[PDB]
């Protein structure tokens, strides 16, 4: 008997630009999930947003890629999008690329990260949700959490973690994945994941017992649509403690606001800014990219929490540095490396008299 | 069938100096607009303030310079001023220069920015309202939003924007306007708008289709009254997205807190400080100048929102820099260039034994 | 009768790594140029280095791409490389890719920027030489100097400059060039030069009279060798004053230390640090990239000067920001966008178990 | 036929406290080494100091632990100490613990780092010499240089380095050493070297070919004398380039001024401050600890150089941070963790009424 934690998210429109989810659209999604919970389809849920991305966090006993859970999410998004359209919100139904649902949401526009697990003696988790970036934004943090002993001293001091972790790395262009184990294969790992537009960490497992420790949403709108229609805006679930990274080691991996692709027009690098729920909205230059972190405990399918992780003074300098770096990046205007590299600009309209 | 967005504002008195609009005066204005909405004169409205300037944001179907909409605003201001006088507020009825109303508010004291438009597939807008400065304070930001590719990379990457924008520049001293198109005429444009006391951007249009993209209030109290009676305190409406600047590009143009004329006694340059609604009040040296930004979507004449745009951590360094610059400017005392140039001081009382 | 200014440079080996040119190698080059000057091949010269790149600045009356001037430079490099080898310097003869010389140095390894001009009533110039980067590093500065009215207010105020400048942009991958004129074609210009690895500004001309105003070295070692053998380390000559940018406008364009490609192992972005002659050496992470600027007047083929342009307190904050940004970039380790994009890594050894 | 690089150092007394080597004592050492060079005992040498430690850098063909080379160093120290005593310098002959020499300097007081090598196609090296700390101060930097891919991206991108490096770790308390290979054994490595007073990296080798890449002096005065008589003040030689860390990767490892044990009275942690030769002297609180870095090329036993590595603006923020951290540490007074842990204080006089 297992519990599945599913985070399914989508942009269904937003106020004043790609800025923030309107509360009336969340209330519409809530009605759908409330009904699903009453019917016993799901055991519990929490709805929120980061920027213009509406987040459905659900626990249930129906496994990964469950048609009914995914269809419940789809319906919640559709009801939210209808309210968005009635309110004349910008980009109403943005990420709902298909007219209809079948099978599951993957390839329809919504992003999904989910894990079916056996709840541990206690089951603390952190869920990270980002706006204005793509799934590869989690590569550097996951490398740090699970492989870098300067981030996660448990790797050095905690006998249960000494055996290390392995990474399922997806080549999103070719649709093939490889497993690489730390610390033995870290140089090979970094040779790949250092290119986050192509090679994305999708899951992480503990080596000793193959315990599933983290999952990342790997939907990429560029690759689904064949052109730029928005930033993917990814989510990740990380299990904590008991020989997995401590909450503090997971958070340590976000204390440095690294440059991630996306931001204005899906065409720029900007610093990932960890923020409180109230600050999870896109402003200057349609960002900077925003990261919301929520901590929960899962108990018999119940979601206890959330606690808003980055809403705390220990991240005030991280936010200040993100602001300073955003200004520095912006002084580059439309030049690389503030503007994206050509292989990723090729999905924008940029492509649209030379003499020998 | 078109929707008109009208922002009409006026100083009708304030608490403790030129500091803040008193809530009882807003409640008085509200009664008038509530009645107008009930009667179907206007479709929706939002009332707020920036500093000592009371803001009436109205949507309706009666066009630009409509006598009845303007008279509704005038009456709301008069009721607010009566409450101000009953409360013994400072400068009760300040900007109500005429004893009576006729035609429209222009030349009577209140400022107005309005645009009659066809609502787009969605109609996101930003409305900017400033205290302690004059309309030319928007020249540099509008130049950046609509012409500078280091601000608005859509000009470079977005095929719909590549054709550029044109600017209606008003010579406010001579009462004549010229149209200049970017990027071809940017050097000529800057030769004018670099003198913001004289040449003010009044409207901006997209070149390809002549779509009206922005409007600025161009009432100038100095020029209406023939002497200094206050700072004009201007407003601007900017349409967003769909081949116009993104919300983030409009906000990028205010990320640098530039020096603007006004501040204490209408006689100084100080940095434009973008602020939240709660911080939209004038304090040190009767400023620094304050900028409030509200995002809305317009839907069949309904105002959805507002979202308070600058109330966000991405502008915390902008505010800090404004504070540092304010202190630096203030160490100049009554010397140029902190004090205004003679041609603009001539409207103050400054003019009021030399030997060959 | 014209004067040609030729800057020909090459890495012929360095002390302790890719750090600094050894003085004995400069003395060897000097002997060759001293002889050439005595023979009347060249009229004057100045020898220096930036980092590990030995710089030959020569004036003569023999035109661009002169075989004898280029062969003189080649011989000076060969004598310098022989001393480097005798001293056991690192990478002795690094940029001397050919065993022998023919025609000119282009394609043999050395970089060259040269302009044949008619000396003006006075002929002030600035010569910029960079280590640990590539020619496209000058794209943003040249755009600013010659097209951006926020950099070069002469474009707005100086009637002789109002007509603007045009840019010869080389597609270095395809070996074709296009001319684009500012301000009319700036959005098209930026769409190209924003990708500096591919599209490089090679020359700039004044529109009114087609006066040649600047030239950049466009040798790219990657493209010459078919693999990474070093950073190109480019040079540029800019003519000043008399309706061309003032010295101060040229220097303004380097006051922002932008991110440029190169740095460690030719595989990273780092900030361009303008430095004095004494600080023109590569240290932390084999950089940051260094920029030396020398001002001269040219008088009947005589080089009057140099003055060391960035050795001045007005660039102390530029250097401090470069240091702060270098640290921030370095915390990214081997991840983009600190590490280069894949299309440019493909020249490194990086290219050297996936399941569906 | 091999070349040996030997760095042998000792404190023979200093001016005004433990502050700086007096030049007359260096001139005395010079006479001895000049004679040794004339006799052909050594091929070349360079004499300098860091703080109160007199440094003899010698190249020769006599191998590691050569009695005659060590006796030459001993004699140079004795002549320098005689001058120190004649000048009434503080702590004249400090590190000369034995009255007489036999075999080699190890265990007599002087520190030694030496490597017998086959000179590579070119042989660039960096020599690091520190005052006011102990050999374990190099553990974190050597880990970074040779194992951390966020420091040395060659580990990821350079096929010649992908196989990694191994570390000879000396347990200085038990006098036994272990070899640990990166990246496979990094967690075990860090579990040891994270305690730098006990486990010290002594040598580093490349895994592929067992090439000797670095050596550290492991003399520890506490353990030689059985009590505190000074800080060991260690030296290290690092070979560079050609599939070993680049100069810039070696320097990157010192860009963070980490806390190291020693400083005042051998009893405190303070930040390691990389400095120029002119700044290599101990001041505030008898520090902070100082690090001098000299780059050379070795050519047929000749020392070409030095270049003063940290005398460069790229380390100005490193020095500023060291100053800020020194002040912060100092506000702790005699409390851990500014004061050393008890197991290391036990060598001081600290050890020299409790009721149940
Ligand atoms: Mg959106
Ligand atoms: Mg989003
Ligand atoms: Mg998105
Ligand atoms: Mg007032
Ligand atoms: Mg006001
Ligand atoms: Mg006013
Ligand atoms: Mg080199
Ligand atoms: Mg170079
Ligand atoms: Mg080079
Ligand atoms: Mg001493
Ligand atoms: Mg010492
Ligand atoms: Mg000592």
């Amino acid at each position: 008997m297992k519990t599945t934690i599913s985070v399914i998210k989508a942009d269904i429109g937003s106020l004043a630009g790609h800025h923030i989810v309107h509360p009336d659209t969340m209330a519409a999604a809530n009605k759908v999930l409330a009904s699903a919970k009453e019917q016993g389809i799901i055991l519990d849920y929490y709805i929120t947003h980061v920027g213009d991305d509406l987040q459905l966090i659900m626990t249930h006993t129906r496994g990964e890629l469950d048609t009914k859970v995914h269809e419940t999410a789809w319906n919640a998004f559709k009801e939210a999008a209808k309210v968005a359209k009635d309110l004349g919100l910008y980009a109403a139904g943005q990420d709902l690329l298909s007219d209809s649902f079948s099978g599951n949401v993957r390839g329809l526009g919504p992003g999904v990260a989910e894990m079916e697990i056996e709840e541990r003696a206690s089951e603390p988790i952190a869920i990270f949700m980002a706006d204005k970036t793509e799934p590869g934004a989690y590569n550097l943090p996951l490398y740090k959490m699970f492989a870098d002993p300067f981030n996660t001293p448990g790797l050095v001091i905690d006998p249960t973690m000494h055996g290390g972790f392995k990474f399922e790395v997806l080549d999103v262009y070719q649709g093939e994945a490889v497993m690489l184990s730390a610390p033995q294969e870290i140089y090979d790992l970094l040779a790949l994941i250092g290119t986050p537009a192509r090679y994305v960490i999708r899951r992480v497992y503990r080596n000793e017992d193959n315990l599933l420790a983290a999952v990342v949403s790997i939907e990429r709108l560029n690759l689904i649509a064949g052109k730029y229609v928005g930033k993917d805006d990814p989510v990740m679930i990380v299990r904590l403690q008991h020989g997995l990274p401590a909450l503090g080691e997971a958070l340590e991996a976000f204390a440095f606001p690294h440059l991630v692709p996306g931001w204005m027009r899906g065409s720029h690098y900007g610093p990932l800014m960890p923020v409180s729920q109230r600050d999870a909205k896109a402003t200057r230059f349609d960002g900077p990219p925003r990261l919301l972190g929520l901590g929960f405990n899962v108990k018999n399918g119940r979601l206890v929490g959330p606690t808003d992780l980055f809403d705390d003074p220990a991240f005030d300098e991280t936010r200040r540095l993100a602001n300073i770096v955003a200004d520095y990046m912006r002084r580059h205007g439309p030049f690389m490396p503030h503007r994206l590299e050509p292989t990723e600009m090729e999905y924008t309209t940029l492509p649209l008299r030379f003499k020998k």
